[PDB]
């Protein structure tokens, strides 16, 4: 172990590099400081860095030797002398997904510009999914304080090409998520509830133009909500129920639960609907933590009312801290994904907040925005592969 | 998106060539099914499955416009009609990894050799560590039902050579790791503390020799422990506060338990020795569970004898199924580390059992053993590197 070599094999993949390369690196002094390989449609990249003796590394031996077993087989290799470069390649600081149906060559190569840019590096480009959408990965290496100049830049390149652009932190502490949150209508359930509760009234029209304007910031919450549950005033409570039993989960969102449980994920939900609805389900779904605002009933009829106090855009984020904190989990490692402005406090207060669908007002200020109608795309942006998914799902 | 094209770009890393392939493709009407890149050692591998009209594919536009525009600048592209191709690649099924000081040439090579006899495909090798100790990963793809094969021609390769190998299922569900147990004596803490309180009463020669009979599996535990704790008969309690003080954490105790709270691990300790000596130390070190013995005392002098029930061999086995019930962790999902026989049942049931310089009996029953005096080395185990490390910690 006296001086440091760089051995480089690559070509087209075939059975018995790897063991041939070693095996010839054992008949000089050889110890190993660092293997990088992999292969990539067939075509292989093995790289090398060991120390050996300076006699051994000095002469022609060792050369020879990797040079004739490796080209002998059809590959090529490279030997130099290094001591200056090195060992082990520093681990990237951010993760840039990219999900798109489909996601053209000029969506891809705006991403790479805007990358470029800004003096970030490429270090890894993979799929993470081929359904439903199609995925990719790129890990970066940012420039310190380029970052916000860079969800920046890729939140354009996202718009202007139909594709969603996450840029998230790629640490240790920040991604090891732990606890995750949905909101409830219009995210992890098809439609509005309290819509279909107006139906039973005849109110549908009104309530959904009035849940628009509260889910766009067009309205205060608390009062949008006030004069939404009025128009239930005289339905019998049995509606709950009646309405609970038509719920449609939104589409990939069983996977979503099952792989996040598969992670040791604490799961919760926070809505601004009624607890009646949602507990049935969260109980169904076996979930951790439920917060929900709560009809007034008399005489087994809805009064109209809810019985304060009323979760309201700031109580969302209330009620993730409190899950939090009884989950012993600090709130820089938890997930809040919502669609409304309702929940522009929620996904702020949260470690990664992720805008499922939404209306502009979340988008704006959400860590990432997801525009296809499959739940399970949550999955990629924590890390989680398609092949992985079904790999954990066959095994049953 | 009538046909499938492959493009593979490989050559001398260089700015823009990322940037420079998805223009080219974008004058065509490509979209992107999968693309995967990396940089090793400035080799750059670039492949990309697309499709597009079969007019632009059977047509020599789209080459000659890749060609032109990648060959230009120094790099060679292939392009191909693919079709039959799979879109992304299944996900690894295990992962080994190398440690080593040093890891000879002929200690990885005897490595990749055993791998190709029994069918497994290498799938990436990547340096995890370059201190304490070289550490090498290699995901790979293990023929099914090939991997009790695999532990046990690999645990030959280990001590044929002088390199730790750990085989480690690769999975969604048993990588979730979030619960680890450590053994005191000789694992988190250098030396035994019954030796050390044995020392205060002139015992130690004795108390040592027992301690490693009862460490090899010679002797029942829990009568070596009656003989060891009697030899203390008559020493005055303070001497308990004394030993306290002296003790050593195992050299990187403080980054392992640092890193795993990043990380979101419950954290607990499992030991045969004595609560007033562990309890200072536990809530030092911000643990979550502490399981140990008790030493009798009577007017402020040791009697020689533990208040039960001892916790045996099987007790420590059930300390941690009791913390991991408490914590909401199925087993699959733990982790236990130690050193003695008295730690063989606790190591089998936990998800991964780590032998940490252990003895014979030991080693023969773990998951995974390590061979050299850095507790941080678990770290690398359990899927994290030395740069992560040293970036969370740079941090602060
Ligand atoms: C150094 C500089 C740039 C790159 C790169 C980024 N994207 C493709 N290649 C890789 C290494
Ligand atoms: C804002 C808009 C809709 C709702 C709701 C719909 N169903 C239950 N709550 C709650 C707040
Ligand atoms: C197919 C077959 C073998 C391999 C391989 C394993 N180790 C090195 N190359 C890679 C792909
Ligand atoms: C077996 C051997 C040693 C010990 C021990 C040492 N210090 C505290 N307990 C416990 C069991
Ligand atoms: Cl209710
Ligand atoms: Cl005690
Ligand atoms: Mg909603
Ligand atoms: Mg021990």
């Amino acid at each position: 172990p006296k001086v440091s070599v760089l051995i480089t094999v690559t070509g087209v993949d075939q059975p018995g590099v790897t063991a041939t390369l070693f095996e010839v690196l054992s008949r000089h002094g050889v110890e190993l400081l660092n293997v990088e390989q992999v292969v990539i449609r067939h075509r292989l990249t093995l790289g090398v860095l060991v120390c050996c003796p300076a006699d051994v590394a000095d002469g022609p031996a060792l050369r020879h030797d990797v040079e004739a077993a490796i080209r002998k087989v059809g590959l090529d290799v490279s030997i130099e002398r290094s001591d200056d470069v090195p060992i082990i390649r520093e681990p990237s600081t951010h993760t840039i997904f990219v999900l798109g149906r489909p996601i053209t060559a000029a969506a891809f190569g705006a991403v790479a510009r805007e990358v470029a840019a800004l003096g970030v590096n490429i270090d890894l480009i993979r799929g993470v999914s081929d359904y439903p959408v199609i995925g990719l990965e790129l890990r970066v290496s940012v420039p310190p304080g380029a970052d916000e100049a860079l969800r920046t830049a890729l939140n354009r390149v996202s718009s202007e090409e139909h594709v969603d652009v996450a840029v998230e932190d790629y640490t240790l502490e920040r991604r090891a998520k732990r606890l995750i949150v949905f909101d409830v209508d219009s995210t992890l359930v098809q439609g509005e509830v309290i819509e279909m509760l107006a139906a039973k009234a005849g109110a549908e029209g009104q309530v959904a133009a009035i849940t628009d304007a509260a889910m766009r910031g067009e309205l205060d919450f608390a009062q949008s909500l006030q004069q939404r549950v009025a128009t239930l005033a005289g339905l019998p409570a049995t509606v709950i129920d009646e309405v609970a039993g038509q719920l449609e989960l939104m589409p990939g969102a069983r996977t979503t639960l099952r792989t996040l449980r598969r992670l040791g994920y604490a799961c919760g939900v926070v809505s601004g609907g009624f607890r009646r609805i949602i507990e049935p389900l969260a109980e169904e779904l076996m979930l951790d933590y439920v917060a929900a605002n709560e009809l007034e009933i008399v005489d087994g009829t809805l009064t109209g009312r809810v019985v304060g106090p009323i979760i309201d855009r700031a109580g969302k984020a209330t009620a993730l801290r409190e899950f939090a904190q009884r989950a012993g989990v600090p709130m820089a490692q938890t997930v809040a994904v919502g669609d409304g402005a309702n929940d522009i406090d929620m996904l702020a207060a949260a470690g990664l907040g992720i805008a499922f669908n939404a209306k502009p007002a979340l988008r704006e200020v959400a860590d990432a925005s997801l525009s296809h109608p499959y739940l399970d795309t949550v999955l990629f942006l924590l890390g989680v592969t398609r092949g992985e998914i079904e790999a954990a799902d066959a095994i049953d």
